[PDB]
């Protein structure tokens, strides 16, 4: 699916913005500053976001405030960033990068800012500015406080939609290329500093988002964050200082109708998520386990397992057709079944729908059976029209007893996983990698297969406790210079073992295929040791790395789950 709209949060009104469109801050078109806000206000990109939720982000940081959302149509000067910016690195891993500013270790340093703490932004960017034609309607986004007795508050998306008269419907669609300088040796310049807007929560955000209103000569005063830092590039921290103001916050709902209400319950051992009845106000008892909401939308368990894993609130399709039922499965930054909305539906701003991605514009939110035994409830994602009669609507309370207020703002991410979903294609059938380093005749399952941002290594989850790392074998005193991959059991902290350490490229490679399958290949940080898989013979499925470019029978497209590059 391709991206036909963007979004973008603005201070202007749609008054000029209907008809100015969206005017460049300069000239400048270096990809590395407008990432980092080098010396902000230079550049010819234009930063917009792939999703409303997104793009308002960094207009709720905790200072009623107004603005507007813009929903723009996207065309081939449209680019996204973090797919632009793992381009780059295959390259400059590939060593096909002349360096006219600064060197590879510190691009990377970038990469790895945009691939984490900036990467919730959705970003998409433009190659120079926004024709009034594109911008096609705008809300009026205000930002309220929650529960009135630092204070914390929500947007809002208000009706109604306003739309451009000068809006034309052009059947246009994002660029689904990475940007490159010189489109058809690629030359980088690679900035020094950086600066970052501090949106609360541990938050950051690129001052092309946090400062919509910017024009020179103090502007840094029309910049919508708690404040902005600037940085060398070694000593850009993951977190802005206000992640020490973060709260632990168990999770209550309640019911619209019976008015029970519950507390969130997950099980990491079997991946259970469940609802148990409590009295309100009167705490203790059952233990109060706690939740985080993050920017990529996702409802997290606390703590990470023994295999330094997070899990995340996961809407499950059933046996039963429309029917969704919550689990835990293993955060990833890409799965859109793991992405929640929340929005509040009491003028007191005390009571939050929780609605699924996974639906995207069907109106849904979370439901129990409140005819269900037992003492734990199994809890449901439902289209609001025609839910089943024995079902209700739980939403999040957030009062004096209940869930903290924190926990209905979008706080920084504390793990950075794609699930990349790695696997191989036949004539027709399916191939995911084994344990074993074999093969298996089989579509490779969603959340099983990751790449962690933070480290560019790969891991297959067996279980909640037992995480495995891909790991190349091979060097140049190998003999034949192929030699087999494993997978190893590893710490997921550690950043310094080359062999863990894995890229994808997009080379010569038909994207997507002729039968629509997104491949890449795959090579190793340590010495570009290319990934492969024996096609056939006795030795069929076998995975290995190499340095031999010319081979029969082995396949070395590998299936990538689509969209890992954007998310």
């Amino acid at each position: 699916n391709p991206v036909r709209f963007v979004y973008r949060v603005d201070l202007r009104s749609p008054e000029e913005i209907f008809e100015h469109g969206f005017s460049t801050l300069g000239d400048v078109r270096n990809f590395f500053e407008h990432i980092l806000s080098t010396n902000f206000g230079r550049s010819y990109f234009i930063s917009t976001s792939e999703t409303p939720t997104a793009a308002i982000r960094f207009f709720g940081s905790w200072l009623p405030r107004r603005a507007y959302l813009y929903e723009i149509r996207a065309d081939q000067h449209f680019y996204n960033a973090r797919a632009t910016g793992e381009n780059l690195l295959d390259l400059m891993r590939q060593r096909q990068v002349v360096f006219d500013s600064g060197d590879r270790e510190m691009a990377q340093m970038g990469i790895r800012a945009l691939r984490t703490s900036f990467a919730y932004q959705r970003e998409w960017f433009t190659d120079g500015p926004i024709a009034a034609a594109n911008v096609r309607s705008a809300w009026l986004v205000d930002a309220v406080p929650v529960e009135p007795g630092r204070v914390v508050e929500t947007t809002r998306i208000n009706e109604p939609e306003m739309h451009n008269p000068h809006y034309q419907e052009l059947q246009t669609q994002a660029n689904d290329q990475p940007w490159l300088p010189t489109p058809g040796p690629v030359h980088l310049s690679i900035p020094q500093a950086a600066s970052v807007a501090d949106v609360s929560e541990g938050t950051s955000a690129s001052l092309s988002f946090a400062c919509p209103d910017w024009s020179p000569p103090n502007p840094l005063d029309k910049c919508i964050a708690e404040k902005i830092d600037n940085y060398n590039l070694q000593s850009l921290p993951q977190y802005a200082s206000s992640v020490k103001e973060l709260e632990d916050t168990p999770v209550y709902l309640r019911g619209i109708k019976t008015q029970k209400t519950f507390m969130l319950q997950a099980d990491p051992q079997n991946n259970n998520v469940f609802l148990v009845e409590v009295n309100p106000k009167q705490k203790s008892s059952f233990p109060q386990t706690i939740f985080f909401w993050d920017v990529y939308q996702r409802i997290c368990l606390k703590d990470l397992t023994g295999a330094q894993i997070s899990l995340s609130l996961t809407a499950f399709t059933t046996q039963y057709a429309g029917q969704l039922k919550v689990h835990l499965s293993v955060s990833a930054v890409n799965a859109v079944n793991q992405k929640w909305k929340m929005t509040p539906q009491d003028i007191a701003i005390t009571q939050f729908r929780v609605s699924s991605e996974l639906l995207g514009q069907t109106e849904n939110g979370l439901f129990w059976n409140t005819k269900s035994g037992g003492s734990q409830h199994d809890l449901y994602v439902c289209p609001l029209k025609n839910p089943p009669s024995d079902l209700e609507e739980l939403q999040i309370i957030v009062d004096e007893c209940t869930t903290h207020a924190q926990f209905v703002t979008m706080r920084a991410a504390s793990t950075f996983f794609v699930d990349v979903q790695l696997g191989w294609y036949w004539r027709g059938y399916y191939y995911t990698p084994q344990l074993s380093g074999w093969s298996y005749q089989m579509k490779t399952p969603d959340g099983q297969i990751f790449y962690d941002l933070k480290t560019s290594k790969i891991f297959f989850v067996q279980d909640n406790q037992n995480v495995f790392f891909l790991h190349n074998k091979l060097n140049k005193q190998t003999g034949y210079s192929w030699d087999w991959v494993e997978w190893l059991k590893h710490d997921m902290n550690e950043d310094k073992d080359e062999n863990f350490k894995w890229y994808f490229s997009r080379d010569d490679l038909t994207i997507p295929s002729v039968e629509g399958l997104n491949f890449r290949h795959i090579r190793c940080y340590a010495d570009n040791q290319q990934l492969k898989v024996i096609i056939s013979g006795s030795r069929w499925g076998g995975w290995y790395s190499t340095y031999d470019k010319v081979e029969s029978n082995v396949e070395d497209k590998i299936l990538v789950k689509d969209g890992f590059d954007r998310f």
